[PDB]
């Protein structure tokens, strides 16, 4: 396999690829998502073909200040082989590649695993409350 | 006569002199650094407030194409009667809507009650979530 930039055919696949790994929150259309990011710049929004298809994804930022992964997925018949690392460390080095001093995640408390994925490649919990709002809403999908 | 406008080079250390004061600056972030990485990726969310020619708040706005961000939201210490970080928080709302962004996300430090209470008021919630971050660059 191998990790380059997404591109505008890659748009089905990628949803169809979010659906399987229930990446899908009612409340984020993900058509919108992928819009949003192809609007904004898609450079660090990465996908992993494996045969000439797609099987991981991670939809990466940079604010000028932070880095951001979010859509982070490997499709459950593609787990085994170190996927969402290379992807990961992929992200990591092109957000160097632009300065960008550091890269902050959120992940779901009650989810231990993914959790201690991201402890093992020397990512460290902050003592800090996640405050969020909704500025525009996505009708249901 | 408060206005709120886009940061400008001319800020530079007025802005970072006002991170000073407010008590703002890490050892670990190097404030000229944050200030140049911002300016290289795009200024136009760096937000400050100015009142009678001088610079007295600041926000480091911010959008990643997903989600929206701040960082360094100051007021002058003695500027804090006068909701300078409402009017800040306020218009980079406007300015993150006015691109499209669907959603902003400030990390807070779980002690802080006074400023978690600040962003409740402003309409913002927690989210059940766990913030995990890994340096990439060292500042030194
Ligand atoms: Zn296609
Ligand atoms: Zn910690």
């Amino acid at each position: 396999m191998e990790i380059r930039v997404f591109r505008q055919e890659d748009f089905e696949e990628v949803i169809t690829l979010w659906e399987r790994c229930d990446l899908l929150r009612p409340w984020n259309d993900p058509e919108m998502d992928i819009e949003r990011k192809m609007n904004h710049d898609v450079s660090l929004f990465l996908v992993a073909e494996v045969n000439g298809e797609v099987v991981g994804t991670v939809m990466g930022g940079y604010d000028g200040h932070r880095g951001s992964a979010y859509y982070l997925g490997v499709h459950p018949e593609f787990r085994g082989r170190g996927i969402a690392n290379a992807l990961l460390n992929r992200l990591e080095k092109k957000l160097i590649a632009r300065g960008c001093p550091k890269i902050q995640i959120n992940v779901p408390e009650d989810n231990d695993m993914v959790l201690g994925m991201y402890e093992r490649l020397g990512y460290e919990h902050a003592d800090v409350l996640s405050l969020g709002k909704r500025l525009i809403e996505d009708e249901e999908y």
